């Protein structure tokens, strides 16, 4: 029993973190086989942060402009190239700790574990969700760029995020490991801001099922609702529409608890319209939306 | 910027987890040097869960009654002994992945990272606090016994918790790594229940400072309070008394924000008496008490 925001064990990723320096800028790199991946903005000066032509800046760089340190071992860069907003630094040594891995891009509403790093050394690990507006609500200080987000399936690491920047609202923006940004953000200095966010309805329902599995039942009721009547209420409260695919995805949790999905939707409608009246669910006074149905099943296996 | 419940990187501990079987019971063990540590209740049958004499049960056991598997490598047990509520199984091989480590017992109000494991294999990592009533609010299913809690300082792992059981309220109980329980709990089947808990006041104040550092300021006010007038209110709301040592410990966060500790106490008194009126702090609608002053400083270094 119990339900916590749980990250994947970080060991396999810790073995891939290195330190990358160019000029006076130091950040983190990801060392897989004989390539080190890092944010391309490592090559910029703050004389260049305004309208950097990254192509121009990179043609002016050489292999020896990049210092890569793995612990207290210097790796020799023997090649460099740009892949969208990430740099690929070919080094003379394959990482002996390379796990089985994939580069996957995730969807808004999906979760992943972040290994926050500074100077190539891991600091902590926590769980994030990709928001509908393609930001993440993380914990990142200067020097954290190049920290990565990931999921593990059996013992294959699916890397899905590399950290690049913080927005004025305090949320965070980055790329997949092919260097393609999540969302309409750019690695150049603008007034860029997060677009309007919404609540991930299917996740809130998943977390309500987690609560039932863990013995929190006070929000349940007799009522059921139609999918269309629910979505009418969800729209009003800045919740994403619930699709029939979402209903299908919640099937296993519905079966385990004996609570039909549209029954739980009726509980959610009442929570949205009346609040909790000073009660809590799984220790929270807010409806939580950063647990996927998978996060719930994986953690609530046998309560 | 940003503030998250952050765990320590788990790599150093993942390398120490093994699987321990005795009879039909399998749980997790911690493999350090040539010793494997696990809960002594591994030797019990459910014919014995009522009033086990652990001394009696252990004298009837032999080395070959204990199967220890490290990945897909069998370790030979060459010695066994009881240390309070933990078993020490001497094995024929020192763990080559043994980190620098300490066995430390923590205080209520302190935090640590838990590496949840099943069958010797890590599942996830999350942060816990030791509650004033010596329980922890974790996420543990059957098979998780022997999972450990820990902190890291530089690259020394201070193990502080081994998991033994779940209470009827859904909270969790265990021992330090010397086998001594936290709290008045026993590894035998009783009606044992958690005593009454309280809120960790110094941690709530630390988290309010974290919020200010991260730009949440709406709860601040002009008022200051005396320590005694604050503690009068804290008592009324099931908060622990604030000591002058607590005030001193909050010094660095007070200096960084320019907000005197007794000023923040006045904010807390008002929050306790009036609630938040539908606002949130660092994403929470409740006052959070599972971040220590250290957790805040370490994470909010340079905002
Ligand atoms: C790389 O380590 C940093 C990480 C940032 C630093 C600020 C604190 N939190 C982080 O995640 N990346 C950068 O410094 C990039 N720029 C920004 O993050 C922009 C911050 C900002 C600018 C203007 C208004 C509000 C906020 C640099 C590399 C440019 C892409
Ligand atoms: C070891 O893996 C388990 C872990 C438990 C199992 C239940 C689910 N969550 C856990 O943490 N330890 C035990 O099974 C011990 N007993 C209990 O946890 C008691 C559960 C309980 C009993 C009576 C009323 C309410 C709850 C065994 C080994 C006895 C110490």
């Amino acid at each position: 029993s119990g339900f916590r925001k749980m990250a994947f064990p970080s060991g396999k990723v810790e073995g891939c973190m290195v330190q990358v320096t160019c000029g006076t800028t130091t950040l983190n790199g990801l060392w897989l086989d004989d390539v080190v991946y890092c944010p391309r903005h490592v090559i910029c000066t703050s004389e260049d942060m305004l309208n950097p032509n990254y192509e121009d800046l990179l043609i002016r760089k050489s292999n020896h402009n990049f210092l890569v340190q793995a612990g207290n071992v210097q790796l020799r860069v023997i090649g460099h190239s740009m892949q969208n907003c990430v740099l690929k630094l070919k080094v003379d040594t394959a990482n002996p700790k390379t796990p089985k891995y994939k580069f996957v891009r995730i969807q808004p509403g999906q979760t992943f574990s972040v290994l926050a790093c500074y100077n190539g050394s891991p600091s902590g690990v926590y769980q994030c969700a990709m928001r509908p507006n393609f930001t993440i609500k993380g914990s990142f200080l200067n020097g954290s760029c190049g920290s990565v987000g990931f999921n593990i399936d059996y013992d294959c690491v699916s890397f899905c995020y590399m950290h690049h920047m913080e927005l004025p609202t305090g949320v965070h923006a980055g790329t997949d490991l092919e260097g393609n940004f999540y969302g309409p953000f750019v690695d150049r200095q603008t007034a860029q801001a997060a677009g309007t966010d919404t609540t991930i309805t299917v996740n809130v329902l998943a977390w309500l099922y987690a609560a039932v599995i863990n013995g929190d039942r006070w929000f349940l009721n007799r009522f059921t609702t139609t999918l269309n009547d629910f979505n009418l209420v969800a729209m009003k409260y800045n919740y994403e529409p619930l699709t029939q695919d979402h209903v299908d995805i919640l099937g296993p949790l519905s079966a385990q608890t004996g609570i039909a999905v549209l029954d739980m939707c009726a509980s959610l409608k009442e929570l949205l319209q009346n609040g909790m009246n000073g009660r809590t669910i799984l220790g929270s006074a807010l409806l939580e939306d950063e647990f996927t149905p998978f996060d719930v099943v994986r953690q609530c296996s046998g309560v």
